[PDB]
C-alpha cells in the first residue's frame, strides 16, 4: 500500500524484488516479498550497517507476509562483467572492488555474521565506484553452487565466515579471467571441478577431510594444477592472494582482515567505473 511498484527487478531464492517507490517519502527502494525466529534474525540484521553492505531499510511483516525494503543499486556485478566481457575490467578497478568487498566482510565476521552465499548477483554497484553485499544474512534466517565452498560441499553443518572467502576468491579470478572459476552443474560435479584445479584434498593438506560427513574414500585423485594457468595474467600478488583465498582448510585460509593487509593491495585505488 506504501510502495508504487516500479519494476521486477528480479527473482532471488527468496522471492520477487522489485525496484519500487515509497509515497509518504518520495525515496526508491528494492522491495523483496518473501517463523517467529526468522523475522528476529532478519530485524537484527537492520542493526548492521556499513558503507559496503547495501542496507535494509526496514522489515515489514503484514498480512502475514516478509517484506524486506533495501537501499537501491542500478547495476550488479554480473550484469558488469557481461558487459565488459570483450574488453575486461581494468585491474585497478578489480582491485578496489575486492579491497572494499574485503571491509565489507571483515566488518560483518567481526560480528559473527556470515554471507553463506555470495555470488556476482549481489554484489551491487553504483556510478560512484562502490560496491556493496547485498541479501547478507538471509540464509541463517530462512540456484548456484559455483561460489560454494567444498566444507559446505562436503556435508560441514558447522561451517565459518571462511566460507565467504572462498566465494570471495571465486568472484575475484572470475573478473579477472571473464568465466567462471568452478562452473558446476551438480554438487558433486562441483566438488571434482575444484578437486582437478586444486587437487583432490587428503589428511595433509585438510586435517579431518577424510572424516566429513560426505567425503567418500572413491574420490578420483586429481594433481593439483599450478595458479599460473588458472588465473592468467594476474601478477604474483594477485596469486599469492587468491591461493591464500582458496585453500582447503577453512582454518589456514585467509580471513578478511588479513587479505587487506595484503601487498597486492599496496598500491590500491578508488576508480570509478
Ligand atoms: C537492492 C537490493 C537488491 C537489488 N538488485 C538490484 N539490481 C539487480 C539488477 N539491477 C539492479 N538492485 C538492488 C538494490
Amino acid at each position: 500500500e506504501n510502495f508504487q511498484k516500479v519494476e521486477k527487478i528480479g527473482e532471488g531464492t527468496y522471492g520477487v524484488v522489485y525496484k519500487a517507490r515509497n509515497k509518504l517519502t518520495g525515496e526508491v527502494v528494492a522491495l523483496k516479498k518473501i517463523p517467529s525466529t526468522a523475522i528476529r534474525e532478519i530485524s537484527l540484521l537492520k542493526e548492521l550497517n556499513h558503507p559496503n553492505i547495501v542496507k535494509l531499510l526496514d522489515v515489514i511483516h503484514t498480512e502475514n507476509k516478509l517484506y524486506l525494503v533495501f537501499e537501491f543499486l542500478h547495476q550488479d556485478l554480473k550484469k558488469f562483467m557481461d558487459a565488459s566481457a570483450l574488453t575486461g575490467i581494468p585491474l585497478p578497478l578489480i582491485k578496489s572492488y575486492l579491497f572494499q568487498l574485503l571491509q565489507g566482510l571483515a566488518f560483518c565476521h567481526s560480528h559473527r555474521v556470515l554471507h553463506r552465499d555470495l555470488k556476482p548477483q549481489n554484489l551491487l554497484i553504483n556510478t560512484e565506484g562502490a560496491i556493496k553485499l547485498a541479501d547478507f544474512g538471509l540464509a541463517r534466517a530462512f540456484v548456484t553452487l559455483w561460489y560454494r565452498a567444498p566444507e559446505i560441499l562436503l556435508g560441514c553443518k558447522y561451517y565459518s565466515t571462511a566460507v565467504d572467502i572462498w566465494s570471495l576468491g571465486c568472484i575475484f579470478a572470475e573478473m579477472v579471467t571473464r568465466r567462471a572459476l568452478f562452473p558446476g552443474d551438480s554438487e558433486i560435479d562441483q566438488l571434482f571441478r575444484i578437486f582437478r584445479t586444486l587437487g583432490t584434498p587428503d589428511e595433509v593438506v585438510w586435517p579431518g577431510v577424510t572424516s566429513m560427513p560426505d567425503y567418500k574414500p572413491s574420490f578420483p585423485k586429481w594433481a593439483r594444477q599450478d595458479f599460473s594457468k588458472v588465473v592468467p595474467p594476474l601478477d604474483e600478488d594477485g596469486r599469492s592472494l587468491l591461493s591464500q583465498m582458496l585453500h582447503y582448510d577453512p582454518n589456514k585460509r585467509i580471513s578478511a582482515k588479513a587479505a587487506l593487509a595484503h601487498p597486492f593491495f599496496q598500491d590500491v585505488t578508488k576508480p570509478v567505473p
